[PDB]
DNA sequence: CGCTAGTCGACAT
DNA sequence: TCGACTAGCG
C-alpha cells in the first residue's frame, strides 16, 4: 500500500526494542536482506562472491539478542500467483537496471552504473539460506513461509506465537497483525503501530475494523490488485465512511456515486477484489507448532477453498516442512540442506 | 486539498 | 522487501 504509513502515522509511537524483553518477536527478513544486498550491489551483479548482507543481518539479530529479544527470521516462499503481474515487473526493471548497468560499465562510467546494480538486486532463496545457516548457529530459530512472509507472520502474531512484528511494510497490518515495528535502525529505535490505537487516526472514522481496514487497502491499490484510475487511500476510506451498506460488492458498485465521480467499474475488477480479499484472509500459511499448511485464517461457509488457488496451494506436510526448515530451494525444489530440529 | 506516477532511496566511507 | 519525495492532474 503507497503511503499507507503516513496516512495511520497518528497510531504511530517512536519505542525501543526493549519494551519487548523478554518476549518474542518475529522478523521480515527480507527487508534486511534488501538493505544488507545494496552494499555490495556491485559484486552481486557481476556474480562474484559476497556474504555482507549475511553480518548486517547479524548486526540486528545480535542488537536483538543482547536486549534478550527472542527474535524469529521469517523468509518468503514460493512466488503467489496472485502476485505473478508485480513480481514480473520488478524482475523486468531488475533486468533492465543490470543491462543498462553493464552498459554503463562499458562506457567507464561507474556511479551510474553503480546506481543502476543497486536497483537490479535480486534477493535469492540462496542468499537466505546462508542468513538461516549463520542464524541457526547462534541459535535463532528459522522459519520459511510457504509464500509471502507477510501472511506467515501475521499467523504467528495473532497465533500468540509473537507479540510484535519488525518490518518496513506497514500494509502487515492489513494480514490482521496485532503490533508491528517500523524503520528500526541498527541500535533498536523503531516505530511502533499498534491494531488497537487505529482509533487514533482521526481521518480513518470507523474504518479501523479488519474488514474495513483490509477493504480499504485492496481500494486504495496493492500488490495483489491495482486500484481504479483516480482511487487512492483517502478515496477509498471515504467511501468506506459513506457506505452504510455492510456489502462490500454493492458499494463498490456505487464507487462512483459516493464520490461523487463518474468512476467506470469493470466486472473483472469485482473478481479481482474478491480475490485479493480472500488472498488477504486466506492466504497458505504453516502451523510451525502442529507443523501442516493452514490459510491464515479459518475458512467461512460463505467461501469455497477449492477456488483458491491464486491463495496458495496445498502440498503435502512432510515438503511444507522441508520448504519451512529451508532445507529445500524453493525453485530447484531439490534438498539444499538436512537440519532437523528434533535431534 | 488528494491521486497519480515517476523519481529516488535504502549501504557506507 | 519495500517507503519517501514530488511535480502535476483534477
Ligand atoms: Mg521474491
Ligand atoms: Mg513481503
Ligand atoms: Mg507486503
Ligand atoms: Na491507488
Amino acid at each position: 500500500i503507497q503511503g499507507l504509513l503516513q496516512f495511520i502515522k497518528e497510531a504511530s509511537e517512536p519505542i525501543h526494542v526493549r519494551k519487548y524483553k523478554g518476549q518474542v518477536v518475529a522478523v521480515d527478513t527480507y527487508c534486511w536482506l534488501h538493505k544488507g544486498a545494496i552494499a555490495c550491489a556491485e559484486k552481486l551483479a557481476k556474480g562474484e562472491p559476497t556474504d555482507r548482507y549475511v553480518g548486517f543481518c547479524m548486526k540486528f539479530v545480535n542488537m536483538l539478542l543482547s536486549h534478550g529479544i527472542k527474535p524469529i527470521l521469517v523468509f518468503d516462499g514460493c512466488t503467489l500467483p496472485s502476485k505473478k503481474e508485480v513480481e514480473r515487473s520488478r524482475r523486468e526493471r531488475r533486468q533492465a537496471n543490470l543491462l543498462k548497468g553493464k552498459q554503463l560499465l562499458r562506457e567507464g562510467k561507474v556511479s551510474e552504473a553503480r546506481e543502476c546494480f543497486t536497483r537490479s538486486i535480486n534477493i535469492t532463496h540462496a542468499m537466505a539460506h546462508k542468513v538461516i545457516k549463520a542464524a541457526r548457529s547462534q541459535g535463532v530459530d528459522c522459519l520459511v513461509a510457504p509464500y509471502e512472509a507477510d501472511a506467515q507472520l501475521a499467523y504467528l502474531n495473532k497465533a500468540g506465537i509473537v507479540q510484535a512484528i519488525i518490518t518496513e511494510d506497514s500494509a502487515l497490518l492489513a494480514f490482521g497483525c496485532k503490533k508491528v515495528i517500523l524503520k528500526m535502525d541498527q541500535f533498536g529505535n523503531g516505530l511502533e503501530i499498534d491494531q488497537a490505537r487505529l482509533g487514533m487516526c482521526r481521518q480513518l472514522g470507523d474504518v479501523f475494523t479488519e474488514e474495513k481496514f483490509r477493504y480499504m487497502c485492496i481500494l486504495s491499490g496493492c500488490d495483489y490488485l491495482s486500484s481504479l484510475r483516480g482511487i487512492g487511500l483517502a478515496k477509498a476510506c471515504k467511501v468506506l465512511r459513506l457506505a452504510n451498506n455492510p456489502d462490500i460488492v454493492k458499494v463498490i458498485k456505487k464507487i462512483g456515486h459516493y464520490l461523487k465521480m463518474n468512476i467506470t467499474v469493470p466486472e473483472d475488477y469485482i473478481n479481482g477484489f474478491i480475490r485479493a480479499n480472500n488472498t488477504f484472509l486466506y492466504q497458505l500459511v504453516f502451523d510451525p507448532i502442529k507443523r501442516k499448511l493452514i490459510p491464515l485464517n479459518a475458512y467461512e461457509d460463505d467461501v469455497d477453498p477449492e477456488t483458491l488457488s491464486y491463495a496458495g496451494q496445498y502440498v503435502d506436510d512432510s515438503i511444507a516442512l522441508q520448504i519451512a526448515l529451508g532445507n529445500k530451494d524453493i525453485n530447484t525444489f531439490e534438498q539444499i540442506d538436512d537440519y532437523n530440529p528434533d535431534t
